[PDB]
C-alpha cells in the first residue's frame, strides 16, 4: 500500500514536457529532465510573457512499468510560502510498461516580483494513493 506507491514511483519516468501558448500553439518552454523527481528542488526559467497567456497548454510524456487505475495530479502555486492557486488534472488508466503523451489545458503581480518566489508543488496520485511530491522553483526571464 505505501509499498504499492513505492513500486509505482520506481517504475515511473517523466521523459519530456513542454508548455505552449494555447492561443498560438507556440512552444514557450520545453525540457527533457524529469522535474517530478522528489528530494530535490528543481528550477526552471520560463519567458515572462507566459504570465500574459490566459490559456497555457502542457504536453507531458511519461513511462510507467506499473498499471494505474486513476493517474492524476494536484498542483499548488506557492508565492513566498502561501498557496495562491490549486489545479487538478486527470489522466486515468495507464497500461503497464506503456509510454503516454498527456495533454492538459491550464486556464485563467509582475514577473519581477514573482521570479525566484514561486514554487509549483506537484503531487502524483494513483486515485487516493500519493505516489510522489515534487517542487519546481520558477524564474521568469
Ligand atoms: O503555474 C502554473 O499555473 C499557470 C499559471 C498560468 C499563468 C498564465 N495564465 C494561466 C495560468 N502560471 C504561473 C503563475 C504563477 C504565479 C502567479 C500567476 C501565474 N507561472 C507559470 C509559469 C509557467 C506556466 C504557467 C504559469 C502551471 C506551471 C507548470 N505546471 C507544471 N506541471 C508539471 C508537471 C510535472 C512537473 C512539473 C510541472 N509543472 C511545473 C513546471 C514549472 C515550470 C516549468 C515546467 C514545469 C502546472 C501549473
Amino acid at each position: 500500500k505505501d509499498e504499492r506507491a513505492r513500486e509505482i514511483l520506481r517504475g515511473f519516468k517523466l521523459n519530456w514536457m513542454n508548455l505552449r501558448d494555447a492561443e498560438t500553439g507556440k512552444i514557450l518552454w520545453q525540457g527533457t529532465e524529469d522535474l517530478s523527481v522528489p528530494g530535490v528542488e528543481h528550477e526552471a526559467r520560463v519567458p515572462k510573457k507566459i504570465l500574459k497567456c490566459k490559456a497555457v497548454s502542457r504536453e507531458l510524456n511519461f513511462s510507467s512499468t506499473e498499471q494505474m487505475e486513476k493517474f492524476r495530479l494536484e498542483q499548488k502555486v506557492y508565492f513566498k510560502g502561501q498557496c495562491l492557486e490549486e489545479w487538478f488534472f486527470e489522466f486515468g488508466f495507464v497500461i503497464p510498461n506503456s509510454t503516454n503523451t498527456w495533454q492538459s489545458l491550464i486556464e485563467a503581480m509582475p514577473a519581477s516580483v514573482l521570479t525566484g518566489n514561486v514554487i509549483i508543488e506537484t503531487k502524483f496520485f494513483d486515485d487516493d494513493l500519493l505516489v510522489s511530491t515534487s517542487r519546481v522553483r520558477l524564474f521568469y526571464v
